[PDB]
């Protein structure tokens, strides 16, 4: 079995993206006989699709877990649904702010994630990790990647399982916000890393 | 030197109080030259006061750092002000819900914390711990203890430094709250423990 | 031209549902030459569907605006997407808590709202009414009804336009909640009523 | 009887301050036999004290209700306590940013509001207006004015009743913030105006 994990580079004026470190830390690990591949994606429309599709064809994973930063969110969230729409609340990293366009013209309006989301959530809770089901991944780069990955699955027959995990800010990202107004929630890096490993294990369990 | 650290027991139907664990962990340890004593206070009006005065008179600490749970808070908070009032939003652990009463009749309306609060915050930031200055400790058991402590100092000439640190929920407290609606912020236990050791260090440094 | 507006009965232990009162205030009114029909729906899976579909066939509206209460939301929200799923966070008004079930087996995973959502938002703004686009209607009764309505449109060819508006609590609903901590946003009833009329006006203008 | 109501000018990038309109709308009215004076204060340290102390001396009111904007707050808030401290999170309207300074060196650490805060809150509730007691007025211009007014009371014997009321944004202030992402709570201007009249009414009734 092959597992792909993706993360994103820094965006939105942030110095770091904890998911870039998660992808790098998960690259090369094994869970049983399963090999994990971790790759970092650009927060850039068009370019993220090219990198994603190249990566999928290269690796042909059985399971793809895509990870993103969700600023302001207080627990791990497991995305249920990917939507065939872009409406960027902020520009991508190249200043491209796409509004009310499909991701893939003519493709289904949405795809459900094919990860065992409820079992993933249950297992995180057992591990002491706050987690819930999210019903919108936004309409920016996280959703864009989530949708393209599920579309690839529906269209190519691989990955068999695909979904998205959003993570809170890590505490060090909060320091800079304190002298500026409201203080967003955060979660320690080590818990976020473990919260990505858990979906892989649960997914590998459920597959075959 | 002697440092008192108090925590509180569980309250409001919570299974746990992280500050109880913190007091018990810091108990008996030494930070530089100073001995640290860790005591757990009851979340009970009257009783907490008796326990607190007995503990202060017994130990005669140079520094008192009082620690409480602040549900819904997303970073470490350092209390600036203790207020001469009780207005309980919920009953204490014996079912007493005291409304509109002084803590100490005739005593001042408020006392400023005598911890070096801004230096504590600066040190917490450079250690990667999100922290801010809170201007109200509530009017339940946290503020009661914070007021009685600072009053004891002004009245008896010790501790020379006294103050209050509120901590968020730890991740494991969040798990049961997921099925039931909104999802409070949390902070790892390890980070909260370090965030109380730091106030001791900088307080010890600012004294003599 | 014929417009159906729906609201919901009280639920989740609430004494009132401001959308029940909105639907009653709009029932029988005319917007220019357009006849409006207001109907209150039960917060009951199954029964809501029977009532909705019967009402749709009875009236055959050109435009359907479905309105629901969204506790904790601070502005008017216009729903972009309906999702083919039920995952009830609380039971419905007959105690039914349905989890991870399709609304219509074999139908599209999602439908986009066919209201002119951006022109509605723009119009509300210039009317001084805070409004935004929501990308999830939840997976309870609002989404259920939103989906069934858009399904009827795609499948029967009427309504021509269909969509969903969520409203905050109205200020009176906040009174009893002030004791128990969290103080939710609200919006005056009059503004909420005006914010439902605006979609009718914009939809009518965009049709033919 | 004579009644002083103050509000503030716009600050912090905001086009309007609703408390400015409130003060101007209340000026010159009578509540029963009592005469209401409405004054707009500058959001400027030093100048606001000069203006406040001059107006208090000129009018010598029996009751002083000071009103201000609290961005982010979801209901009316009646301030319990003013504190003898300035710790400005943002500069004032003249670019001055005071950090960790007392308001009146020598004066008490805090004064309690001498408005019948609990009766005001009870009456606001019966009127369908959400309201709660706040235990911190911040440490910017609202608290500065709250403190100086109560200090004036204790020091000169007038005003006999002094206190502070904070109001949420009004809905028209929210519109430009929807692009910016997050969407703060608001309250209708009409409800906010009514909500400062009630304090005048219950305070007059309290004073003989």
């Amino acid at each position: 079995m092959k597992v792909l994990v993706t993360g994103f580079e820094p965006f939105g004026g942030e110095k770091i993206n904890p998911t870039e470190r998660i992808a790098k830390d998960l690259d090369g690990i094994k869970i049983g006989d399963a090999q994990v591949f971790g790759r970092v994606l650009p927060v850039v429309f068009g370019k993220a699709k090219e990198v994603l599709e190249k990566t999928l064809e290269e690796i042909k994973p059985d399971i793809a877990i895509h990870v993103g930063l969700a600023p302001g969110r207080s627990a791990i969230s497991i995305e249920r649904i990917a939507v065939n729409a872009i409406d960027a609340r902020i520009p991508d990293n190249e200043g491209k702010k796409i509004e009310d366009e499909p991701i893939v013209p003519g493709a289904p309006t949405a795809y459900f994630s094919t990860l065992p989301i409820k079992k993933i959530m249950k297992k995180l809770h057992e591990r002491g990790i706050p987690a819930y089901i999210s019903n919108s991944a936004g309409l920016y780069l996280s959703n864009y990647v989530m949708y393209l990955s599920l579309h690839h699955s529906a269209t190519k027959g691989y990955p068999k399982m695909s979904g998205f995990i959003h993570v809170p800010y890590i505490p060090e990202q909060i320091i800079d916000k304190i002298g500026k107004g409201q203080v967003p929630p955060s979660m320690s890096y080590e818990m976020e890393l473990e919260a990505v490993k858990v979906p892989i294990e649960v997914a590998l369990e459920e597959l075959l």
